[PDB]
């Protein structure tokens, strides 16, 4: 563009925003978003706005730059404009959101973090349920997915661990044993003020996980008197590691 100032976006996107205003006070918009071009026009001067484009087969294309900058939301719509197939929707320091529609329900979502960990969200249905993986520095857990939460599961002998996870992506963490006897059954304390479960077997304490705010768990042993915490907490960094926990 003949003016042009290069404006870097969320993403790794970039536009182009006229240096001056047209006559009627508007800025011009051009973006190359994979290899299609977008434009639009803006009465802001930033790089913030709506561009649009269309696609080789009459996909629409709409990009949207926040007024301050700190999202976008592309999105492809079929033909009419209207009906929406794909949507991305990029924020800071930088998830992302994805999301895939047919037909006006959302059969699949996945929000990458800050961290590079994944929620992948696959065989959604209209009551809102469908299948859940995390994807983590190590391993990945599943689940499944339901209107109200995440359930992630790992299961280890007759324990069962449930990491879940809220609409608000507040975690909180259930432990069930079937173990009929009171010398190995595992039961469980949940401490949502320090985001860690503490696991007690036959009125001692053994072990606490916590499960931290970087999305990893670490686990730390008690004393044999179940008094106290000794040595360091360790980063669990594979899915026997947690199994190991609950035996």
């Amino acid at each position: 563009m003949k003016n042009s100032v290069s404006v870097d976006l969320p993403g790794s996107m970039k536009v182009l925003v006229s240096k001056s205003s047209n006559a009627d006070g508007k800025y011009d918009l051009i973006a190359t978003v994979d290899a299609l071009e977008l434009s639009g026009t803006s009465d802001k001067n930033n790089g913030s706005g709506v561009l649009e484009g269309v696609k080789a087969d009459a996909s629409k294309v709409k990009l949207t730059i926040s007024d301050d900058l700190g999202q976008t939301t592309l999105e492809v719509f079929k033909s009419d404009g209207s009906t929406l197939v794909s949507k991305k929707v990029t924020s800071n320091g930088s998830s992302t959101e994805e999301k895939i529609i047919i037909d006006g329900i959302i059969i699949e979502k996945i929000i990458t973090r800050a961290d590079g960990t994944r929620l992948e969200y696959t065989g959604i249905k209209s009551d809102g349920s469908g299948k859940a993986k995390e994807v983590l520095k190590g391993y990945v857990l599943e689940g499944t997915l339901t209107a109200e939460k995440t359930t992630l599961v790992v299961k280890e002998g007759t324990v069962t661990l449930s990491k879940n996870i809220s609409k608000s992506g507040e975690v909180s963490v259930e432990l069930n044993d079937t173990d009929s006897s009171a010398a190995t059954k595992k039961t469980a304390a949940w401490n949502s003020g320090t985001s860690t479960l503490t696991i007690t077997v036959n009125s001692k304490k053994t072990k606490d996980l916590v499960f931290t705010s970087s999305n990893t768990i670490t686990v730390q042993q008690y004393d044999s008197n179940g008094t106290s915490l000794e040595g360091s907490a360790v980063e669990i960094t594979k899915l026997d590691e947690i199994k190991n926990a609950l035996k």
